[PDB]
This record gives structure tokens, C-alpha cells and sequence, in this order.
């Protein structure tokens, strides 16, 4: 279920970052013991999953007894509604109010969900009062997600909120660095400074935008430049 | 469901081709450990649905148990709406959401389908956080698709991105060289030469135009030399 | 369906349609695995439809469990606007989406209706990837049909292209002798070469003429010869 | 619908009108496998009308489940033109192409309606390949109509034509005597052959003059004789 | 709607207008049963558009149910093309075609209308073909109306024509006498026969003399004689 390329050491830190990365490893260093629940917002491609699928690695690597689940809110929806027509909800339940530590994604995707919001409600409450630790991810705060309850909402702000925002230049190219450690590749600074300047948005364009240098220095068999770099860019 | 006809060894390699080749022979070799996603886009009649089938054929002879799946985004809307009024959504998750290669033809017929784009959106999601291999062909790059929410562009826009331009003179005789051996027919090199002259276009009418020449040859019981195909071309 | 009076046996081969007869048995004889698609064209009243029905008739004789339909692209057009209205484009789709050969007369009935051009295209496209047959007639080839798309032109380019032109004076008369021999008749040969060198249009003419001076003689209870004839078709 | 003494009984059968005659019995006698389409022309008030309204009356008589429909092209084109304007389209198509016989009257009032004639087309084709019977009228031969494309005129020409040319003097005496007999009159030979010399134009004119000549009889109370005629139609 | 002066029981029979009363009275006693169409032509204020009035009150008098409609043929053609303009021609033929009684005054007035000509033809097929009466009246005889089609002309003769001719001196008298009647009058027959032989041309200058003479009268106070009369008409 866990992404392996999701670690805290592929994770790298920056301004935009940091508090999030804190609080991510706080969580899994001291499981249901640090902060209880962590709620990790911000904008698209901004490393939200990465930290989360993190939090799994760290505490599986140090509890081979713990029982560990991610899974996004679409996916907590699915398998809720299917539990209810086939009418076996005490299945889901003892399934998902007795995991260790339970790893929700992207909660905003419950809104519009009267009933699956309810089930996650009583789900949050048993996981809390049994010392579970609950990780919620979001696109945005609580306040600004709708058709929501206060008695939800208050559970949502009850632990520590960290936020996420875009990174600089500078955790670009570290961004970029890291990635083309990670495949033994020699590249030039100009190329990578190159690369960051045009990619300013999500870390998903720019882990793309490498590819394309690399993939095409490989075609043409020729040594990685910012002559190179931009010819592979344009399109 | 894989056309015998496209597979490796039918693909002429050319100028135009080259990068979307490499691409897909990579992504074949090694599924979701090389490029993934993988996104090709180009012209009318180029390759790109013979190189997925190419990407399929390799896949399961390398792997007889991987679940390898190619269909039009057009049917994948199609079954989707279709499950929702049946109320078998579950099965139609439970078939995309577990595939180790998903092989996904003209992604922009999801261009103001906005149940679908989020539908797609999940199970892609579910894919890729789960190490399966994604290929998506387009006619146009990412970044000029219609209605396609940007949630899914830069999904598009994370792996690698190649584009097929149309075949030169010398790769267009290659192409009809090839098609011709596998008849077992023996054709003029003047021939060739004459046809791919007059067809600079897609591949489909240049496939069209050979077929054209052969049948009239065999009509009027005259061996093919290129007063004949220009005979049997002039409409 | 099918016209009973339409099969290869009732239709007269001469130097104008040798080409387009040729390909519509070859078609017959190895449906999907000899030209894939056939697209035939023609001016008015030259045996397109006569050759289609051909086609039906052959593969349905030869093939009892062969799902083959005719229809014109009108058909088609309104079977799938209804089909839209009544919330049953599914019905539609399970039915031309399936057969084994597709039949679709004068195509160029589809030059400006955008939607059914779409769905021709998907029917096309799903017919020909699973390896079954199409064929289309027209009033002209391709390139002169108005408002289709490049990617559905290069569909109709991709196979075996057949012309009909207006048959010469001797297969003209074997025609009327054939019309003649199916209907009990016995005429004078002088007849069949007035009627034949009067009527160089279509063979719904030819035919009418050869109804007209029957019909004559039959009123003024006379047997058939040339002045009888000239009489009858003084128009 | 159909007109009570428009009938084959009724319908004084002259050299300038035989032909139309016996093609419409034989029709009639044998719808669809006789003379399939019949085409009927000719000048003003001629009986085409009622030809074609006797061919109604028999096949109803000899076959109560037969729907047999009679209108005018101008009727044809309004009702179509509604069905658009209504958008029931698909229900005038349910009307006109499931008819076993259909006669439709005065086809030149298609000429400059090219929306009107490709439906009638349509309509053709249907009720032609499911052996329903047609049956159209004109002032004038295919050819002479305006406006009429070459697939359609074909249509026309592709069954029995028959003209009907105006009545001789004996057939001119032999209408008004059958007309009078239908009213229990009893009329001098000299008065038929005096309105048979003065009017030799169309038999609504004839007619016409035969209701003058009564009308006068009766208001001033004296017997019909040539001076009393020859005073009635002074003008 | 209709003039409530102009009925039978105001209209003086003499033998001038004789037989257009007695074919007027046939019709309105058996409408679309005595004569189908009736076209009553003639001079100048002779009594068309009275006899016209009067078959009108007298259907509706005995058939409440009975749609009767009086109009110029002017006022047709102005309806008619207001009706295109205004693209509502759909509701002209709803009027028109499916009344019981058509009056149409003036036809000559669709002299040079080629397309209201057309409108009428049709209009006329629809109200004849569902045995409706139609009335036509006219300052002259069909053959006199120019621009007439034949097909329309013949419409107009294939029914009674009914000339009427000015009246005479007893007639005149008579008419007098009845107008006079009419307001209450005792104007002796000494003046009357001084009006009809001096105004002897149609009853509307009849009717002019008679409003002058008794205005006369009534302004100098004097009682009606011969050579009051004589003077008032002096100019
Ligand atoms: N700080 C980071 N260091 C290294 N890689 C990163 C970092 N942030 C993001 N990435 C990479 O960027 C990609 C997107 O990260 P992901 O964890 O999916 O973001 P997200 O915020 O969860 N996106 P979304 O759900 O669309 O709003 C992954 O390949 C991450 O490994
Ligand atoms: N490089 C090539 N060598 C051999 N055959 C080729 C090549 N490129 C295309 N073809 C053939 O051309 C035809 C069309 O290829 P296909 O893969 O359908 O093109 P496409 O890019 O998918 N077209 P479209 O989906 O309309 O944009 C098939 O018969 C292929 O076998
Ligand atoms: N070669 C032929 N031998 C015998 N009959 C023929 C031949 N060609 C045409 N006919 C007859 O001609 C008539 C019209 O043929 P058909 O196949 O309908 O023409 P088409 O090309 O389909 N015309 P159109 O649809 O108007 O463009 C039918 O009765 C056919 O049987
Ligand atoms: N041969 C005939 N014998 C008897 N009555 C006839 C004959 N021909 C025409 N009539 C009568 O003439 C009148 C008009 O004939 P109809 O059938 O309407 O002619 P038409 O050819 O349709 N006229 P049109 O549509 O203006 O060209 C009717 O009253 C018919 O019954
Ligand atoms: N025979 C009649 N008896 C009494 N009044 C009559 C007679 N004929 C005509 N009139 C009167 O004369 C006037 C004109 O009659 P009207 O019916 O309009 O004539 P017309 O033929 O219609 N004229 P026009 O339309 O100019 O060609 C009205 O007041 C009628 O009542
Ligand atoms: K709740
Ligand atoms: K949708
Ligand atoms: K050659
Ligand atoms: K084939
Ligand atoms: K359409
Ligand atoms: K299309
Ligand atoms: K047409
Ligand atoms: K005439
Ligand atoms: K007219
Ligand atoms: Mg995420
Ligand atoms: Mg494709
Ligand atoms: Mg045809
Ligand atoms: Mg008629
Ligand atoms: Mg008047």
C-alpha cells in the first residue's frame, strides 16, 4: 500500500515545509504520543501523500506489529457505501477502528457526504479514545471545507494543523538534486537552475520536466547542458 | 484484445518516432520502474496506439500473469456512466483500480466529461501509489486539452511525455518495405519510392495506397512496376 | 434486410466494376482478413448497394452464426439521435459495436452532423480493433465528402478503395439480357442494342426502359422488335 | 381521405389515357410486384388524381390491413417542415415509411425544397427496399422538373413511367356521357358532340360546361337540347 | 363579420342576376353538395358581394356549428405574406384550409400575385378534396384574369359559372321600392320610375340618387314629387 520511494530521506526540507515535516516525523517517532490528530493542508503537488506514506514507512520499520493503513477518503467512501448495500458495515468497522495508525488522504473529497462523514466522525472518536494515532491530509483547511459539522470540524482542529506552501528556487533545485541522486546521475548546476526557473508549480511538472533532460540525453546519447536542457523543454 | 499486427518488430523507428519508441521499449522492459506515467501525443495515424499494443505484447510475454488492459478513454467513460446506472460501480473499480499495466488511447475524449475526470482522476491515483504501470496517448500535449481539469494535467505532466511527428521519405519506404515483406510480396524499390511520394500524410493512407497498387496488380494479372501504381492511384 | 434479387449472382461484371466486384468477394469469401475496411464509390445507380447486399447474403450463406447488418448512414443517424433522446445510446452501441460485418451505405449523408460523425468513429474504431469487417459506400471517395475529420478520412483511406464508372454498351445489354432471362421474358437482340445504346446513365434507367417497352407491348398486345421499342421510348 | 367516384369504374378509358390506365390496375391488382415505382404525368385535368385515388379504393377493398396513404407533395412538405419546427420528426418518419402503399401527388411542388426532397428520398429508399408500393404523379417527366438532383430523378425513372395526353373528341363524348348517366341525366347525343366541339381542353372545362348546360336547364323549366346548350355556354 | 343588409330576403331577383340567386340559394341550402366550387362574375354594383353576405347569414343561420369566412382576395394575399414575414404561414393554412364556407371576393386582385396565386391553388385542393364549399366572385370570367396558371383557371370552370347582367327599369323600380321600404318611406312610384330611367348603370349610383332625393327632400321640407326628384339629381 505504501508508495517505497515515499520515505523521510527521499523528503527533502524547505521554508515551505518544515513545520509539516516536524510534526510528520514527531508522529512517527512517538505514535498516538506526539500530536493527536495531525491535519497536514496545502495546494496541489506539495509532498501532503509523500509525508504521510513517511509516517507508514517510519512506524512499520519500528513496530512490525502495527497495524498501519492509508487509504484517500474517495476510497473510505467506496468501501463504506459498498459495506452498507451488502450489509456488512461490522466488517468495516472492525476493520477501520482497530488500526494503530490510520492515514486518511485528502478529506475534502467528503463533502456532499452526509452519511460517509457521519462514519468517519464515529470512526475518528474510537480511534482517538483508544490512543490511535490519526493523520487527516487536506487541499485546505477545516473552515474551508464545506457541508461540514462543527462537532467534525472541532475533532479536525483539536490536534496540531500544519500547512504546506510552494517551494523556492532554492528547494527546487534541492528537490531536483535529490531525485537525480537517487539514479547515480552527474548534472550540471546550470541545468538544474535551468530546469527550476521555468518549472515554478507543482513538484510533479518539475520531477517531469527531469525526466524529459535526462530521457533525451539518453536518445541522443549526449552529455547533459542547459543547450541541451532547453531543446528537450520546449514542448 | 492486442492487435498481432503492432508489436515491436512492426515499428519502423524514424526521426519522428525515435524518442516514443525508446520510450515505450524502456516502459516495456521495466513496468512502472522507468517512466510512469508514460504520455504520447502526435498527429492522425503515427503509431501511437500500435506502440501501446507493442507495450502490451512485450508486457505479458514477459509476465504471463500481469493484468495488462488497452481501451479507448471513450469506452472507459462508456463502461463507467454505464456502471453507475446498472449500480455495479464496484466492479468497474475493482477491474481498473487492480490492472499492472493500464493502457489508456485518446486521454482528451475525456474533454468535458467532468464524472469521468474525476473517476479517471481515482483510478489513477489508486495505479500509481500502488507501482502498476500507466500509458496515456493524446493528440495534443497536456496543456491544450479542453474541460481537463488541472488536478489531471499535471498527472499527465509527472512522468515522461514524448510526441510522434510524421515520418520522412526514407522512414515512409521503410514503412511500406516492411508491410510488403510481411505478404511475402516482392515490390520494385521504384515503387515504393513512388507511393511514399505521393503520400505524405499519415501511415493509414500510405497502408491504404499499397493495398490499392497490389489489388489492381492483381486484377489486371500485370506484375507491379511503377507505371501500374500510378495507374492504380489516380483517384 | 437484404434484397433477395441483390447477390453476386444477379450482378453483370464488366470493365466499369471488375475492381469494386473483385474486392466485395474477396471481403465475402474471408471476412476482417482481406481488405478491412472496403470503401466503394460510384455515381448514381452503378451497384454499390447491389454489391453490399452481395456481401450480406455470401457471409450470411457461408456463416449462418455471422451477425451481419445493412444500413444507411440515415439509419444510423437516426437510430442514434433516438437512441439519445431515449436514454438508450447503450442499446445502440451493444448492437453496431458487436456485429461481425457492418454494411453502411452512402456515408456521405453524414457531412454535417458533427455528433454521429463522432460516434461513426468510435463504432469504426471498435469494430476494426476486435477484427471485424467494415464496409462503406459513397456518392464520391473521401477527400471530396464534406466537414469529416482528418482521423476519420485516414479510417476510410486505410483499406481497399474501389471505384464504380458507368458500364460500356456490352455489359449494358448483358444487364437487360439478365433482367430479361430473370423475368421469363424473350426479346430480339436488336431490342436489348436499341434500348442499350439509348439509356448511357444509370441501370435504373436501363432497367426502366426495359420495363416501359415490356409494359408497351404487353397494352397493345404486339411481340417485341426494334419499332415497337423506338415507339415505347419516344419519352 | 380517398374520393367515392374516383374509381377505375368511373374512369373513361380513351388512346390518350390507356397506358395510365392498365399500369395503375396492374398496381393495384399486385402492389409492389408489378410496377414498383409507377410515375404518372401529364397536363392539367387528366385524372391522375383520380388514378391514383382508384388505386387506393382497390387495394383497400381486396386487403383491410393495408394502410394506404394519399396526400399531396405540398401536404408532404408542410407536414415535414412542422415535424422539424414541432421536433416530432421521428414521428413523420413513422407515418410515411411504414405505409404499404403510398401516393403522393404533384411531386414538382418539390422543386427548390431540397430539404423536403432528401427526405423524400429517404422515405423512397425505406418503403422501396421493404417492398411497399409508390406511386407518384407530375405535370411533367422526371427530367422536366427543376431543382431535382440526378439520385432522385434515377429513383423516378427506375419503374414505369406513363404519360396521359388529352382526349380525342369520341373519348371527350364518351366522359360526358359518363358523368351525365352518374346524375340520371338524359341528354342528347348532338349536345354531347356540340360540348365535346367547343371545349377540347381539360375534362374540369368539360365538366364544368356539362353542370352549365343543367344548371340552365333547370332554372328556366325547359328540356336540354344543342340550342339551349349553345345559350347556357355563351361563355 | 358579415353585412346585415345583404341577405336573400333584400336581395330583388330579376332576370339579369336570375341564375347567380338561384345557384347562390342552391349553395347555401346544401353547401359543398349543389355545385363545388360556384364563381359568380360580373359588372360593376350589380350584386356579387351581396349574394356572397347573403349564402354566408344563411349557413350560419342553419349550422351554428358551420366555420364561414368572408374576405377580398386582397385581404387574402395581405394575411399571406404577413404570414411569411412573420414565419406564421403555418397559421394562415390552420384559417384557411379548415373553414366550411370560403367566400373569396375579387379574385382578379390575384392578377400579378404569383406566389398568393400558388397559396390559393393549394388552399382551394385542401377546402375542394374535404368537400368544403368554396364561393368565388369576379368583375369577369376566368379566361379574362391574367396571369392565371392553367391548373388554376381550370379550377375556377370545373364547377358553375354564373354571369349576372345589370338590371331594368322594373328591377330598378323594384329595388328602389325596397330600399325605400327598408328606411320607412312613402315616396311615390312617380319617382322611382324618374330614378331608374335616369340612373341606369349599377345600384350603388341607384342607391346614391335615392339618398340625394329624399336628403333633399328633408332640407328644403318639401314632400318627395317627380320634380323634386328631377332637381336634386339635376347635377
Ligand atoms: N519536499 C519534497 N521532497 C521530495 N520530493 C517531494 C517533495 N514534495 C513533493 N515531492 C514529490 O512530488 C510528488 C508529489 O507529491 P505528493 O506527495 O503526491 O503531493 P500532494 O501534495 O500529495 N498532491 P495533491 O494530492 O494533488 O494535492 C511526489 O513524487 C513527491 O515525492
Ligand atoms: N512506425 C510505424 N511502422 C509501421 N507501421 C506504422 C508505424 N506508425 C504507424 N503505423 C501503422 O499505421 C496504422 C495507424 O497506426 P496507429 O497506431 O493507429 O496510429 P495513431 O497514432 O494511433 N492514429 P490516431 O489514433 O487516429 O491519432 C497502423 O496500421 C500501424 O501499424
Ligand atoms: N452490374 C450490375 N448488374 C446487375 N444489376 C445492376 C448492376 N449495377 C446496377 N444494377 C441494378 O441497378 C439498380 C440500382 O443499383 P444500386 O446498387 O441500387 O445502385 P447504387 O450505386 O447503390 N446507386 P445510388 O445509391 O443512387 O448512388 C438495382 O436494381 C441493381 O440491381
Ligand atoms: N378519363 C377520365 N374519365 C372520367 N373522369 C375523368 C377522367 N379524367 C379526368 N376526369 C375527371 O376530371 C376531374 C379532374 O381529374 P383529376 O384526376 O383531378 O386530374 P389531374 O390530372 O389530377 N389534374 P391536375 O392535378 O390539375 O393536373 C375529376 O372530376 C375526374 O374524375
Ligand atoms: N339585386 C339587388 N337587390 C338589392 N340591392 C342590390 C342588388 N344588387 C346590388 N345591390 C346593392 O348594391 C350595393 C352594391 O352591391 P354589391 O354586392 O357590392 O355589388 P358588387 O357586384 O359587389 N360590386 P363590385 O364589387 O364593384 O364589382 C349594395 O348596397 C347592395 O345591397
Ligand atoms: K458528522
Ligand atoms: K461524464
Ligand atoms: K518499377
Ligand atoms: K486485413
Ligand atoms: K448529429
Ligand atoms: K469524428
Ligand atoms: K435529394
Ligand atoms: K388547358
Ligand atoms: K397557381
Ligand atoms: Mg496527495
Ligand atoms: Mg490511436
Ligand atoms: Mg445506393
Ligand atoms: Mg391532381
Ligand atoms: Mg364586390
Amino acid at each position: 500500500m505504501l508508495n517505497p520511494k515515499y520515505t523521510f530521506d527521499t523528503f527533502v526540507i524547505g521554508s515551505g515545509n518544515r513545520f509539516a515535516h516536524a510534526a510528520s516525523l514527531a508522529v512517527a517517532e512517538a505514535p498516538a504520543k506526539a500530536y493527536n490528530p495531525l491535519f497536514i493542508y496545502g495546494g496541489v503537488g506539495l509532498g501532503k501523500t509523500h509525508l504521510m506514506h513517511a509516517i507508514g514507512h517510519y512506524v512499520i520499520d519500528h513496530n512490525p506489529s502495527a497495524k498501519v493503513v492509508y487509504l484517500s477518503s474517495e476510497k473510505f467512501t467506496n468501501e463504506f457505501i459498498n459495506s452498507i448495500r451488502d450489509n456488512k458495515a461490522v466488517d468495516f468497522r472492525n476493520r477501520y477502528r482497530n488500526v494503530d495508525v490510520l492515514l486518511i488522504d485528502d478529506i475534502q473529497f467528503l463533502a456532499g457526504k452526509e452519511q460517509t462523514q457521519e462514519e468517519f466522525f464515529h470512526t475518528f472518536n474510537t480511534l482517538h479514545e483508544e490512543s490511535k494515532q490519526i493523520v487527516i491530509s487536506s487541499d485546505r483547511p477545516p473552515k474551508e471545507i464545506p457541508t461540514l459539522e462543527d462537532r467534525l470540524r472541532s475533532r479536525f482542529e483539536w490536534g496540531l494543523i500544519t500547512d504546506i506552501t510552494p517551494p523556492d528556487l532554492e528547494t527546487r533545485i534541492a528537490i531536483l538534486r535529490k531525485k537525480a541522486k537517487a539514479e547515480g546521475l552527474d548534472i550540471p548546476n546550470e541545468v538544474m537552475l535551468y530546469i527550476a526557473n521555468q518549472i515554478d508549480s507543482n513538484i510533479r511538472e518539475l520531477e517531469g520536466a527531469l525526466i524529459r533532460v535526462v530521457a533525451y540525453s539518453s536518445l541522443i546519447n549526449k552529455d547533459i547542458n542547459a543547450d541541451l536542457a532547453a531543446e528537450a523543454l520546449k514542448d
